[PDB]
């Protein structure tokens, strides 16, 4: 359970330091957030994926009783709301050329999240060159690596829109991680809470994302302390 | 000219009533023709001056604005049909999103090309949720939309509802320009009721008694062009 | 339950046309008070509805996206929305849903949907153009291809609501032109009109 | 006399693989299915192009006069269609974006292939990376080469929507084949007629597509 | 020499085109078919030997064009005069705006075929066509969209625009519209839909139209 | 007095091959892009094309202004969205990008732009407008599916069905700042099966790119990022 707003709390820490959250699948495990604690998380990220919404309900009642620490909603559906959560990442899925994914989705879920309490945290969705599966699914283009003009631009267009916090993605598993420059463009152009995952498994990963202007670092794929001593050293 | 925040003039406007903006097309008119629209629409106690709602050339759109902006003193407020609807000449702009698009172009693609341009340029930038009804008039088909249809508010609350959400503090019901009625009330009556959103009302909107059932049905913010 | 739906379906079909009740999400009663007045079954689509238990018809799901499959059910619609603009309608969705139709046990009824003017909100969500009432050409056509796809069923859908049920003259043609197990849904209120559309061809009825 | 073709893969199914040769009508020639039915093909694919329907009469006419093994319709478009063939493979190009290639071009060629006898395959035709002409022309999202779990998705969709055979296309001239790792593992995920073309030049690349699990191998 | 005919005869008067369908008639009842000034074959996505034949029988018996009148790629035939190698502007789907085109275009080059650049666009309510090409059709109250598609389809080098109200459409493609397509473009003119009776073709040619269409 | 934009084009063709050189609005002030102009001018450019970007059109008419006020050469618009449109210019590039998925970038853009280029005086060309791989900013922002590089049977279907829509001029695109320029083997399929004008643009930087391009059966050669490189490129292409 957390007693306060999710947003809040991030705020809360930016003053001091910058932010890490732990990303479960629940197709994956059973209802590991108790060893990322361990590690220095400040936060579960729960979702992901389209898989059926009870055991994301398992995962996400088990962990409410469990761990002190917020639990947000990743969604990769309409599949991805539980009332067990203390947030969601509300977001669109920017680059995407289907409809459905930029706000389709959104608009039908919406019920959902209002009849529930859950708080919900506006977020642009940007997939990077590489983009793994989500990139795929979501029927995106991939921002080239090379095109950083572009991320920014979406970036802008997204913060304008409303959106306070943008997530430059580059997908589960991404042989390498959104580029720093692209990162550091973004963190110019805009007031947003700026979240990169994808590929971040090292320290080193973590401390040249955190580095390059990441307010927010993601990690599914103890390695945790690693990583967070890595945010720091910067 | 006019200074301030034309978000905090709204809200300083709607502790106390409803408001009115005016919706003039660059296209249809000369600048100084529009000056006369615009200074005749200030003696009815319009709060505001709307400016576009077609996609037409930049320059006639600076042109008329640079005229507004010197001889009114409502804000000028940009209505972009395009890319084409920017102008360093007006007060703010809504930098809206044509929700119920098939096309992501008018979703964010036309949003993510003008944003730099728009930072670039002072102008402020009003978050807004923009939804054609039906019948959904020329912006309805050129936007590549599928129209809300008029018997199924709770599509328009779930829209609405999804805006809000991603951030977007307005929300325009849009019926297009000449649609023979206004959106109904009950969609109007019902996303009032499921956001903490400015419910801006177009489309069709002539004679105060459509006006009255518009801004009595919920709508804070009514336009007519 | 036990076992198939399909069977139950084929068995019924020798000697009578089929009526399923669809429920929309907990109030058990109506579900009874249609059974006991001779439906064949219950249709649940938009979420547990594990009552039935209560119930002796088969439980079939009739999913609005992938948040429409519970292990709880007997059957599923697993449906192609053909006539959709959007690739996720026809065949994304039903690629992300997949997995845990075959990780359940749930029966999978290969079928082909199809919407039809006005559409209701179904035709609006699912980015479809609506087949015109006077083009029933088309609905064959699509009943054609749905066939040589595989698809034993076929689902001519009005959308809820409908002022008028789809037309006579569509139902027919369809089921002249494939060997479907052919549904038809949408604006049956009346004995009348599920007489016209019980008449015209239709296998299922669903109300 | 004649048996369904579905029923002749059976049969040989049973028993051992299954090998189809590609030919286009654009190209060229019954002397290349005289010749590779001396090496032991089971029968002729005949298609691969939007090309006129004249080319493919004549040489569907030309090859059912010269053969005993069946001739399989592998269409590009509603072009693709002939009398003279055997059985047509009625696929659905399920990872494109474009409803044109699932079902639209499917319903318009429908009456076609009912008003003649053919007998139709229905297929789930899914496009692996790098995809080829098929991939660019189709509007397809290539599935890419260790995304495995996105072709088992769709090969696990279209069995569900009643498709009894699936192809594992990598495009025309790929340089390498679909890998063994999906065609493994889309195998085990369905109990269809696991087809797998592209690039597949040598006898090695023929055993491993082959060992890997597909039913039915292609060589254009 | 197809487009030559045309201009020769709008020097005089008015242009008329009668479409026949392979796919509704043999080809004996079909050329039986044939004051008209040419015959436009197709309207269809249908069998492409229907087609040749039907052409052939045609090309033999008559002395004004045959013009194929293309609904895909299984349209294009060799024994035909001319094709409106045209393209579905208002098509929410690339496939019949250009797509379709490009992988028709070796076939019309192979052959000798003429080839009449043309802009199609099906107007509100559009009948089969408009559906099958995945078209949002133009409002019959919005003949601004007509006029800048038109204007567009002349800059891109379509010297040709038709406005289709859709086989057997109730309504006309309404008077005016036409006036202000004419007004806006140099182009050839044609205009096809629902017109049945002499007075619709009053209406429709007097109203701008170069040439008519009925099936 | 002024002489229209492709009789200009055919009197070169009769002899030798064109040059264009582009200029971004964006890229730099009206004072510096007159600057590249006439430099680019002394080498032997014959017209400047004025757009590469989707960018505010106050940009665009300043520099376009300064343009028209300082040389003798035609000012071609190459619009990257109707935000391109400069009644300052001497004709527009009306290009259809057509291997787009969007139909804003094949018919759309064009149908909302068409009044507008109408109303002024400006002289449009016909144009199919066609990304190569890679197809840089313009082949991703244009929501493209990019030509591959070993298919030039896809981009001569293109011309070819260009060509047969009226479409007298023909672009093959390789985009801005690409590694190298359209394949030989794709320019020459392009020119064998039609009568257009082929221009072509992307990755030509040294007098062999445009040897090669120019030699492969290109009419028109295209170049923006790089001033008097000109001079090597217009030589190249002798
Ligand atoms: O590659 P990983 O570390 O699993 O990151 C997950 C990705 O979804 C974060 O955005
Ligand atoms: O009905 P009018 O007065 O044209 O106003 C409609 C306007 O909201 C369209 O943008
Ligand atoms: O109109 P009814 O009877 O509810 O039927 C609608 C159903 O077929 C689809 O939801
Ligand atoms: O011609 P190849 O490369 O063998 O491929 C066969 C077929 O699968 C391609 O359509
Ligand atoms: O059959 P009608 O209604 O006369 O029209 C046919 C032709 O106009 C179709 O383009
Ligand atoms: O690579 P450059 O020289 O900028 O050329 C790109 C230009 O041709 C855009 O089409």
């Amino acid at each position: 359970m957390f007693k306060m707003k999710v947003e809040d709390y991030f705020h809360d820490i930016l003053r001091e330091r910058k932010i890490h959250l732990t990303l479960i699948d629940p197709e994956e495990q059973t209802p590991i957030a108790r060893a990322a604690i361990r590690g220095g998380t400040d936060g579960i990220m729960l979702g992901g994926s389209t898989t059926d919404s009870s055991e994301l309900d398992n995962t996400a009642r088990a962990l409410r009783e469990n761990i002190d620490v917020p639990i947000i909603l990743f969604p990769g559906n309409t599949t991805g709301v539980s009332r067990y959560a203390d947030a969601i990442f509300f977001m669109s899925l920017l680059n995407s050329t289907n409809p459905y994914w930029i706000i389709g989705a959104q608009a039908l879920g919406a019920a959902t999240v209002k009849k529930m309490g859950i708080e919900a945290l506006p977020m642009g969705y940007l997939v990077v060159e590489p983009g793994g599966t989500v990139g795929w699914v979501g029927d995106t283009k991939p921002v080239p690596r090379n095109k950083p003009d572009i991320a920014a631009a979406y970036a802008m267009a997204a913060e304008f829109l409303g959106m306070r916090l943008f997530y430059l993605e580059a997908g589960s598993g991404a042989p390498e991680h959104v580029p720093e420059e692209m990162i550091a463009l973004v963190k110019r152009c805009t007031d947003q809470i700026l979240i990169v995952g994808g590929g971040i498994r090292s320290g080193e990963d973590a401390a040249r994302v955190a580095g390059a202007g990441a307010d927010v670092v993601v990690t599914g794929t103890d390695k945790i302390r690693e990583i967070v001593e890595g945010m720091g050293s910067v």
